[PDB]
C-alpha cells in the first residue's frame, strides 16, 4: 500500500537510550524507515535544548499536506550540518530508536511509502 497509518510513541528526551539511527544520512534514512515498519520507532518533540541531546544526522518527520483518517501526511527528512536532505513542510519531531521507553503520548501519521 502506497501509504500506511502509524502511531508513533512520544518519548521524553531524557530517556531515549539510542539517540539516533546511523552515521551517514543514507544510513539514518534507512534504519529509520526500517524501525518504522517494524514498529520500533519513537518520536521526540523538538523544543529548546532537545536537539543538542540527539545524534546527527537527524531524521525529521514533516507535514507534506494540510490529513486522512486523522493521520497527517509526512515524509522523512534527514538533517546534517545545517543541510536538510529531502524537501518538506512542518517539523512534527525527530525519529529515534524506541527500545522500551514509556511514552507520554502517541502521534498518528501517514507515511508516503
Amino acid at each position: 500500500k502506497t501509504h500506511v497509518q502509524l502511531s508513533l510513541p512520544v518519548l521524553q528526551v531524557r530517556d531515549v537510550l539510542v539517540r539516533g539511527f546511523g552515521d551517514s544520512v543514507e544510513e539514518v534514512l534507512s534504519e529509520a524507515r526500517q524501525h518504522l515498519k517494524d514498529g520500533t520507532c519513537g518520536l521526540v518533540e523538538v523544543e529548546k535544548g532537545v536537539l543538542p541531546q540527539l545524534e546527527q544526522p537527524y531524521v525529521f518527520i514533516k507535514r507534506s499536506d494540510a490529513a486522512p483518517h486523522g493521520h497527517v501526511m509526512v515524509e522523512l527528512v534527514a538533517e546534517l550540518e545545517g543541510i536538510q536532505y529531502g524537501r518538506s513542510g512542518e517539523t512534527l519531531g525527530v525519529l529515534v530508536p524506541h527500545v522500551g521507553e514509556i511514552p507520554v503520548a502517541y502521534r498518528k501519521v501517514l507515511l508516503r511509502k
